[PDB]
């Protein structure tokens, strides 16, 4: 089990090697070119959206350095989901990663900082601090 009860502070610093999905690519060269996303990361705790970073224009290695602080009640996990900001309609899912509060609370806890692998591709650097208790 293991849940978190307290304040969660997370800084979504930057991502690298983001890969455009076939859908985001649907829109014809006509020359071998690299498609650049307009990415942002959505922060979800359990199944609730906490917020999202700003959208960066034309880059697959965005640097947001956006910080979020939220009160967590019986928190199970954090999900970071990268999206491509579409001009019209729903944004396109790009990649994601999930972090269980249980792994963050392992002896010592309170402060985590490192690169987290995104699925299918890429990685995001985050700084996570917890101020509460496990249970
Ligand atoms: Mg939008």
């Amino acid at each position: 089990m293991v849940v978190f009860n307290g304040l969660l502070k997370i800084k979504i610093c930057e991502a690298v090697s983001l890969k455009p999905t076939a859908w985001s690519l649907r829109d014809v060269g006509p020359r071998p070119q690299t498609f650049l996303l307009d990415p942002y990361i959505a922060l979800n705790v359990d199944d609730s959206r906490i917020g999202q970073t700003a959208t960066k224009q034309k880059t697959n290695s965005p640097a947001w350095h956006d910080e979020f602080v939220t009160d967590v009640c019986n928190g199970r996990k954090i999900e970071l989901a990268v999206f491509h900001d579409a001009p019209i309609g729903y944004d396109d899912f790009v990649a994601n990663c999930t972090i269980q509060f249980e792994e963050l609370l392992q002896n010592g806890s309170r402060h985590f900082e490192d690169w987290i692998d995104l699925e299918p591709e890429g990685k995001v650097y985050v700084i996570i601090d917890l101020s509460g208790s496990s249970g």
